[PDB]
């Protein structure tokens, strides 16, 4: 995974590449189109293109460019904002607290049960089992960062 | 994965979990504590809790039952919202375009060439680590999709 610092510089580097988007849309397609050209064979608007020169003319790759760039970037966003919530908690239960993957599923277990004692209106049959598959999701996801700090869980 | 309607039930119901944050973590802990016992052993500062009274009396198991709540919402809302990033990516590029991972793999080492030719002075060595990290991560989580959706990238 990424520490803190490095997610701040992927960030950091998004920032300018959202500055100039065009530009950098349109130059990383020409070297993936230049440097791997079966990917053009993907693109029926773009298979055409054979130099950097007719590349850097399209407006529909310069459009594509930055279609691309823009939902990578918000996928590195979200990614780094769940792991700045994720990694904290992961590590403390790992090295200092110590809980295993067990301890997680009795406490899901209670929250289920609280949340149908509490609320059975908003937590039927369709709600529990979305509820039960997003907690599913959290221990998955701290099982995974234990298993890179090397805790048995 | 959970569906919109899925993620919209779990948030619907931690709605009625933030109007009483500090009510619904008590009673996670308490059955918690109650149903699995040694779980409570992991906790030094709640060693004087022994029975349920003293458990329901416990002004630091109710504030860190309020703790527990707002972190594990913060995480699911987080979680979702990266979901719902990757989701529209991995069904097209599963289910439309057919691009294999190795394709990622090659406009990965495009965005990590233009950055580098772009910003040499702000993509120095450990910007690029930590750029290549993040792109790998983003690979992994399409791939994870892909097999969900049942496409060999
Ligand atoms: C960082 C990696 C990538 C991102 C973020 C990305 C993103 C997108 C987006 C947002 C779209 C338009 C909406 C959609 O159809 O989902 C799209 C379309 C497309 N992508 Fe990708 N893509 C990536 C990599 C690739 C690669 C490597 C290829 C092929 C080698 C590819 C082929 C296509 C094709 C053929 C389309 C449809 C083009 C059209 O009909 O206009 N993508 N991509
Ligand atoms: C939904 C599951 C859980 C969440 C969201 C959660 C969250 C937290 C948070 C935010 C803290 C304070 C900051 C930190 O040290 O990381 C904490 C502390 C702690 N957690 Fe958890 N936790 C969970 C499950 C568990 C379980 C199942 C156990 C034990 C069986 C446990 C044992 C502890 C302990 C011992 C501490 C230190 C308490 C103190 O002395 O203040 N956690 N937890
Ligand atoms: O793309
Ligand atoms: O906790």
């Amino acid at each position: 995974g990424l520490s803190d610092g490095e997610w701040q510089q992927v960030l950091n580097v998004w920032g300018k590449v959202e500055a100039d988007i065009a530009g950098h849309g349109q130059e990383v397609l020409i070297r993936l189109f230049t440097g791997h050209p079966e990917t053009l064979e993907k693109f029926d608007k773009f298979k055409h293109l054979k130099t950097e020169a007719e590349m850097k003319a399209s407006e529909d790759l310069k459009k594509h460019g930055t279609v691309v760039l823009t939902a990578l970037g918000g996928i590195l966003k979200k990614k780094a904002a769940h792991e700045a919530e994720l990694k904290p908690l992961a590590q403390s239960h790992a090295t200092k607290h110590k809980i295993p993957i067990k301890y997680l599923e009795f406490i899901s277990d209670a929250i289920i049960h609280v949340l149908h004692s509490k609320h059975p209106g908003d937590f039927g049959a369709d709600a529990q089992g979305a509820m039960t598959k997003a907690l599913e999701l959290f221990r998955n996801d701290i099982a995974a960062k234990y298993k890179e700090l090397g805790f048995q869980g």
